[PDB]
């Protein structure tokens, strides 16, 4: 396998996802994610999606191989290596201009609309991600991004009209959970519920990015969504009180209203955050609006 022709060179991150290494695949740099022993289901689900679907797009992390190897058993997922790393890390490294901000959020919208749309082709089922955040989006050398971490993905096919929810005890990152997830009101048998959860998450990511775009000499420091009202590693109950009971949304800095681009992005992210999931914009409507914005 690719794993047997692959040498780990250096650990570029460790956390809740497991570990990510820069590896050498017959000399070529690749990313190797080593799953936690507790997270076999995420490895199995991502491997399943990458191997069984035509999941190949500029704005989705490029799959090379999955592998099992001794070191106990380790489960590896081998992909394209993006030397700039995650959007989370990148937003701490730098501020953005108008072109850079729009290129990042349009590229995320394009990946997410590509996951959400069924293609009959060639083709692919509709896919909801269910754990979108700035830490599982990669920054590419051209300034576009790509979406990673499909281990919670849910699939729908119009031909069979069947929802494939998989079998993974993992739940989303608590900070990014939509209100319907947190108060357990989500309609688990309707595919559209899952897409709407991605739109809430995407809204928070748009907020994270937009804070870092400079306008009229002013920029915000990088903060995660709800930095002001929940602690690090917030509990399910911490989040439930903020989003379901108090019905709070991230604050729009006043300085955005002196910039045409940030004014349009403030409009967009609030229509991602309707408490009523049915009222949120779709990934395709977001893509179209971002293509028009200057
Ligand atoms: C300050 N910095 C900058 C960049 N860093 C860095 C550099 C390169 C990469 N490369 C990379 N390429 C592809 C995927 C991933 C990856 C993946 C990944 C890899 C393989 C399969 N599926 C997901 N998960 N995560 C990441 C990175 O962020 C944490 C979560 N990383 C990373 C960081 C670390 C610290």
């Amino acid at each position: 396998t690719v794993a047997h022709q692959i040498t780990l060179l250096e650990c570029v991150g460790k956390g809740r996802y497991g570990e990510v290494w820069r590896g050498s695949w017959q000399g070529e740099n690749v990313a190797v994610k080593i799953f936690s022993s507790r997270d076999e289901k995420s490895w199995f689900r991502e491997t399943e999606l990458y191997n069984t679907v035509m999941l190949r797009h500029e704005n989705i992390l490029g799959f090379i191989a999955s592998d099992m190897t001794s070191r106990s058993t380790q489960l590896w997922l081998i992909t394209h290596y993006h030397e700039m790393g995650s959007l989370y890390d990148y937003l701490q490294l730098t501020t953005l201009d108008t072109v850079s901000c729009l290129r990042i959020v349009l590229s995320i919208a394009s990946g997410l609309a590509h996951l959400h749309i069924e293609i009959f082709g060639q083709g692919k089922p509709a896919i909801a991600h269910r754990d979108l955040k700035s830490k599982n989006i990669l920054v590419k050398k051209n300034g576009q991004c790509c979406i990673a971490d499909l281990g919670l993905a849910v699939m729908h096919s119009q031909s069979t009209n069947q929802l494939d929810v998989g079998n993974n005890p993992r739940v989303g990152t608590k900070r990014y959970m939509a209100p319907e997830v947190l108060d357990e009101t989500i309609q688990v048998d309707c595919f559209d519920s899952y897409k709407r959860v991605d739109i809430w998450a995407f809204g928070l990511v748009l907020w994270e990015v937009a804070r870092r775009m400079v306008s009229n000499g002013i920029v915000e420091d990088y903060k995660p969504p709800f930095y002001d009202v929940v602690p690090n590693d917030p509990s399910f109950e911490d989040m439930r009180k903020v989003v379901c009971v108090d019905q709070q949304r991230p604050n729009i800095p006043n300085r955005w209203f002196s910039d045409p681009t940030l004014t349009s992005l403030a409009k967009l992210m609030k229509e991602c955050w309707y408490q009523n999931p049915s009222a949120r914009l779709t990934a395709l409507r977001i893509k179209k609006t971002l293509t028009k914005i200057d």
